């Protein structure tokens, strides 16, 4: 029917002319895994194109849209597209390969084409775990600069449409929409570049009940010693002992699983605050054994430095507590 | 024997004409594996297909069926299903492609192959671990739509075998069963889709005795400070902070295998309650100690406190473990 | 030399005729791995095939068998056998493609190729790992029912060899044997399958010491208590506890490492009832104290208890290794 | 349009007679990963190639580059560079092999192509963490010796570029520049070999917070002993225990990150000298007991010994701490 | 120029006659890792070989080589070598195959690949940390008897060259060097094996310093209890159980690395002496208290216990280090 054998394909429609264009939609399957250590997320979607050459001309009475098995696509020209900054990519080929392709009368055509790609990112923790992302895919021409091929959202902002199921346990998607640059090369020349644009947010309900909640208890029972009589030692000393103990594996537990970045997080901030909290009730009992020492080196009831550190610790704890959630909210 | 050289079989039966109907059906061979952390399961399965193509009729006296090498699928037109929602997939190669074909003398022709796919599966964990789950495998065509091929299940409800051989360790699997049901892509038309359905349900002695039981005996382990001189404080202090320390490892312990969903499961209920009945026991003996002092104070045989607490915190826990099982059954 | 041209190959030798007869006879390299979270091993072994075909006569007055390059594997007609129930195979290709084609002057062939496999295995751990078990490798025709292609064993039992060189680190590997049987598929028919067969025992040393002594000496450390001065509060009581709180641990370290299973293991049963042994230790000594805390209110040398206890704890828990190693030999 | 059919393209141009020259620009897209256990890093970038060959000429009336669809790289000859001492590579291929191809009516060529490499990189621990690397990657003719292929630099040192987004989490990048060098093979011959060299600097911001600081708390808590009567035995022994047992812990999570190396690096001598100077406090403690008893057995405040560790201690460690960051800066 | 359409390249040079003999000569690039647990090593290198075949004459006036393309391979004949007992290997293929061509006008030629292969290595950990390792690379003809083929060492001894780059962190590598055996195969026949062969010693320091320094320590540790006031029950009696407790966790972070075989290691031996001279400590306190108190009973200084035991216990750990390190070097 299509008159293959007559032409050659190595040569793009309208060769040694003005540049063919080419319109191009999308449709997001799945959001599938995302990596701080790594910095990149993964993604799959079908990839659609538009375009006419008269080459893939056939009559009919009809005018409608034939389909055609999909092994004519490695005989015909094919425009040729790749996501830049990417790690890597695959087509899908089971039972076959995951290609489509239709031709109208007079030489339209529209191909079609199922992928998963893993794409760069750059992440910002400074706020973490409170943080906010933003990421993009980028869609582009390898071989063809402006002055052969002109490369368009087929239909503008409603080029883009997105699966009712898409989803992630740890994040909040929203904000999907598409844009476009020129984009230089110095050994090659201009070519034109899609976007596709996306946010995320992060719950926080973990972080909270395996990160927040435990300090904060370490810290209360630290003040459990000023209740004490001071007169117990061998019970006061290790009471403050074993909280400083643990402080030093929960801030390892943490910061294990993150990248080693060279500036601090929000989580840091409020670990290492807690921290030198329980490090001072130790050096504050340390003083008041000593002084009790001296006083019975003189003259050979609740002493008043337990009697204020009652109130001092715990004020100081709830007025830091207030300063950190109005800054991170 | 077969006209292949006669034929372009880059168009299918009926071109140009009505829809051609294509018949399945399936037998699961394994249940290969399961993820939480992926939220996806991998199965492995012979696929059927029959249709009907008089280019591929043949002359014979017999009137019987006729088994052909395999290397004709990659010339003659074949049907393109592919897994929908789907990670990935592969066809097994070993010795040689395990593909089978078999045609009729009046060119019915039955096709055959062996597949691995790996798929998407939303789970819900707020009764874990004595959760539910339900799941699917979507079969559809990717170029051709209604209009063009029409896709059944062979012999109805019938259509789908199961290895007796299939098992998993941590799951009892129940409820194998087939449905239908049209699809609608905005840029591209209508589509048949089909659907194999099961459930699945979680063994929970390996949680019992990996999780419930040694929380319940550092709580009890807590309740024998009650029981001790109230004069031996560098042994009843340690008894008690000795249990709140053990309680959060148990705590962190569970917490770091499963996916950091924003919401709380039924196990998390139990360690938190169990962790404020330990923590409560030291602020018990705190006031106890602070009471004797104020005594002697005054001043210069077992406390009320201690007489009640033994009769108070075990009635508690009990009540508590009715409620929850009562609830979680 | 051989009329390669001449002939459709597409076609079994006897088409449309009887079944044809195809021996087979293997050599097994290496036992690779085994597995019992997934369930499978994996094996490396050169697989040979034996039949005739007279479209691959050719003329010689040495009336012996000819070797030849490999591509033309392609070309001729070649059975179709896969491993059933398998999980992944490959055949090797450095520097080229592992296979050997050997033709005699009447057609007789030979046929081999060197390949790896993955393969199903299910396990029993009630006895572990103190256990035995005994796995197998299947082989069928992935086309041809019985009617068509008859599958044999070529020298019946001596048609298996193994390679000297074969080990395990952890297990002692015996019986290696061969047998046949028939399976049924209700869609496609009857087929001939071949059978491996082999039976594995664990060596024990690794968890003497890595798991049975260990608890044994925290069990002895529990014992120590019954022979210090009962006025020695907070000696005597951290002693106990320390030891409850390590046979935790080494219950924790063993299971970390196995399959979640919904039954009970002959490791899990030694170190429950060593966790209640020690458990015992403490209430004994919260009895001691509270006696004497008694004896002083009505007042206001060794307890009878601690003398009964140097003698009882040790014979039960004499008497419990006599018992167990009697069960589990 | 090019004369395909018309040539042996198995022969370089100018076979049987002096050298063809080949010249090569880069731009690096991305630096990807490193590892210590490894000793190799990552890279993505972009290849290109110049020559000339007159079996490529056309003619036409412009004078001006065209664009071939990228198939035709498969007929004609191209050079045949590879990556020395590389563990492993690939060439894109979504949605097509990232290739171009670009010829002008003379016969002049360019040919650009996107990879991936993984390359080898030996690196030195004895400043570590404060350490510099310096890396390069290596490229050649696999086939040619420099009396049949000439490879160079196209533009000198202007040949390189880097793409601004380049950036890794750990490390500072710096100094990217271009060298060549002569090689030899015993069996072969000699070659041109080309050269891209960087170097790379450390943040040292965590292990500052990871690793220095606690050293240096557990350190400071040790000193708190000499503060506290010496009286009070189960308090002062167990304080000096804790401190050794966790300093233990510092030191395995440190070094079980890294190779198993056959030198000392920098933070093993900080961590091993912390653990000497807690290990002399717990031998201190134990000689004022040992000299008390004797004094208490002749006659049958506080001791010069805590007297003067008070004021040593802390002296000596503030000496330690100002050599070590001298040496290290 | 290579009259490569005028023969049959299926068959051998000389096939129906005499074997054809092919020499081979080596390069080692590299060594590139070592596993324990899976028993096996990963190399890199390059592999030539050298034959005659009168098929691939050509005139010429120079008498010299020349080198083609490198798509003619897969025309000619070509020998057939795979690497015996190995897991995996691949041939490198980016820009292009990593593969070379040489041919003389009386048909002599020269054939080059390059490769990565990993392959089995059985190890004996008797005497590990301090042990030696000896390693073999095996090379043989797939399809071609003794009788076909003939396989030899180029230049005898001279026949392996090694690259000034080879390294691994952990280990000194020596003794390189070559040999040759026939191996029969029941059902096929006899072949020519030639054999690479090495050597490997294992660095020491990483492990006094990670495993033999730590568990002295502990040893060292509990001696501190026999100059400490035998009234101070509550002060000896934790010092000891702390340091059983620590020397478990060394014995058990050590063997967590390697695989589980069925004897004792070098290590294992060290670590469990150290655990018996740390537990009888206990027991020596144990008895002082009991005897203490029965001296009280009859009532009713240093004891001979602790003045012996602290000669005795050091004295015999010397000696036991003397002979350890007498016996393993
Ligand atoms: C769906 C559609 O666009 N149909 C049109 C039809 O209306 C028009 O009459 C015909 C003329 O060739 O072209 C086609
Ligand atoms: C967020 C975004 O890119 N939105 C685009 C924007 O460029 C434009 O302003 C709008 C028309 O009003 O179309 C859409
Ligand atoms: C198994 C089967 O269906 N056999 C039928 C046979 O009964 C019938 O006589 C013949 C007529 O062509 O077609 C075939
Ligand atoms: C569970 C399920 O899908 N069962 C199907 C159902 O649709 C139908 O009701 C039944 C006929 O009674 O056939 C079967
Ligand atoms: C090894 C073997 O079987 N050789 C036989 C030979 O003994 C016999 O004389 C000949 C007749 O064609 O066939 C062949
Ligand atoms: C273990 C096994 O399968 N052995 C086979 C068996 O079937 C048979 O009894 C024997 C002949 O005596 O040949 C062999
Ligand atoms: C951009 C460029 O180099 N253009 C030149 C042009 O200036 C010159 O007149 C012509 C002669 O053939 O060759 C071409
Ligand atoms: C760092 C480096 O390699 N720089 C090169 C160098 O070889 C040369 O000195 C310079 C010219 O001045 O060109 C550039
Ligand atoms: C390098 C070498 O071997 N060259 C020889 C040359 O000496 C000899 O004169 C010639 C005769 O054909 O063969 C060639
Ligand atoms: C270690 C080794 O294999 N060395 C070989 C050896 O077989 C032979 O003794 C020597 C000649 O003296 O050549 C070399
Ligand atoms: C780490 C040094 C701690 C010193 C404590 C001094 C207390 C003095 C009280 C007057
Ligand atoms: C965490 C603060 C604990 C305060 C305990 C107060 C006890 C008062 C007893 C009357
Ligand atoms: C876990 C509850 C422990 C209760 C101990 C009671 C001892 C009573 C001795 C007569
Ligand atoms: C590890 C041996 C410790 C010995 C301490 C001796 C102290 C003597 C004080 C005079
Ligand atoms: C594990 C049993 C320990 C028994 C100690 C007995 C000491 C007796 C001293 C005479
Ligand atoms: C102790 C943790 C407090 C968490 C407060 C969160 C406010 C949104
Ligand atoms: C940008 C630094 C914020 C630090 C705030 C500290 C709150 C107590
Ligand atoms: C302490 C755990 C109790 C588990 C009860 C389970 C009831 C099915
Ligand atoms: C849906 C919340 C259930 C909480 C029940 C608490 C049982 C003590
Ligand atoms: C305490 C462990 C005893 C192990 C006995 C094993 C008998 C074969
Ligand atoms: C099948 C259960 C065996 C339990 C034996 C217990 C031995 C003390
Ligand atoms: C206790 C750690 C000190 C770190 C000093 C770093 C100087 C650049
Ligand atoms: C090259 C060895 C440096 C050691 C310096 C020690 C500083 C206290
Ligand atoms: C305490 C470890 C001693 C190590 C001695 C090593 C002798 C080569
Ligand atoms: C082969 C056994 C060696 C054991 C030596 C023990 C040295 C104290
Ligand atoms: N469109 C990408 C190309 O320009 C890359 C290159 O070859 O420089
Ligand atoms: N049947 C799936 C196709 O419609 C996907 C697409 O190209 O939109
Ligand atoms: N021999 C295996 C086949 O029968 C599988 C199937 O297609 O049912
Ligand atoms: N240019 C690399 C080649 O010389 C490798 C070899 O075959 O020796
Ligand atoms: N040279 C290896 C072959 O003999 C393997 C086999 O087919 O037996
Ligand atoms: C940005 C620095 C914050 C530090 C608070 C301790
Ligand atoms: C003390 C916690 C209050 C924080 C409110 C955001
Ligand atoms: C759904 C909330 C349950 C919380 C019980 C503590
Ligand atoms: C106290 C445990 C009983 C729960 C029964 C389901
Ligand atoms: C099979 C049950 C055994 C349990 C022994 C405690
Ligand atoms: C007490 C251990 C003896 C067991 C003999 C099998
Ligand atoms: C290079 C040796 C340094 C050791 C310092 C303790
Ligand atoms: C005591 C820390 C000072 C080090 C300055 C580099
Ligand atoms: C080979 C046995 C050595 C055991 C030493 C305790
Ligand atoms: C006491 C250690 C000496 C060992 C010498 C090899
Ligand atoms: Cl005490
Ligand atoms: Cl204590």
């Amino acid at each position: 029917l299509l008159r293959i054998d007559d032409h050659d394909f190595s040569m793009r429609p309208g060769f040694g002319g003005p540049a063919i264009p080419v319109g191009v939609d999308v449709q997001v399957e799945s959001l599938d895994s995302i990596s701080e250590v790594d910095m990149d997320f993964t993604m799959t979607l079908y990839l659609r194109h538009y375009w006419k050459d008269e080459r893939l001309s056939f009559p009919s009475t009809n005018n409608l849209s034939m389909t055609f098995d999909g092994r004519l696509v490695k005989k015909i020209w094919v425009p040729d597209m790749f996501f830049v900054h990417s790690k890597r990519s695959f087509i899908h080929d089971t039972t076959t390969d995951n290609v489509m392709l239709r031709v109208q009368p007079d030489g339209k055509v529209l191909y079609s084409l199922r992928v998963t790609v893993t794409a760069m990112c750059n992440m910002d923790f400074s706020r973490f775990p409170l943080d906010t992302q933003t990421c993009s895919l980028e869609i582009e021409s390898y071989a063809y600069t402006e002055d052969d091929l002109m490369l368009y959202w087929k239909k503008g902002n409603d080029s883009l449409k997105t699966d009712e199921r898409i989803s992630l346990s740890q994040f909040l998607i929203q904000e999907f929409h598409t844009t476009t640059k020129l984009a230089f090369y110095s050994s090659t020349g201009w070519y034109n570049r899609l976007y596709i644009n996306f946010t995320l947010r992060r719950h926080i309900f973990f972080f909270l009940l395996q990160t927040y909640f435990p300090a904060t208890l370490m810290v209360m029972l630290s003040w459990v010693s000023f209740w004490i009589d001071r007169r117990a030692v061998p019970a006061r000393v290790p009471l403050g002992i074993t909280t400083v103990l643990t402080m030093s594996t929960i801030i390892t537990g943490v910061n294990a699983s993150m990248p080693r970045v060279s500036y601090i997080k929000a989580v840091d901030i409020y670990l290492w605050v807690s921290f030198v909290f329980v490090f001072l009730s130790v050096l504050e009992y340390a003083a008041v054994n000593y002084l009790t020492t001296v006083q019975e080196r003189k003259e050979q009831d609740t002493h008043a430095i337990d009697k204020y550190s009652r109130i001092i610790f715990p004020a100081a704890y709830i007025l830091f507590n207030l300063i950190y959630w109005s800054i991170f909210s």
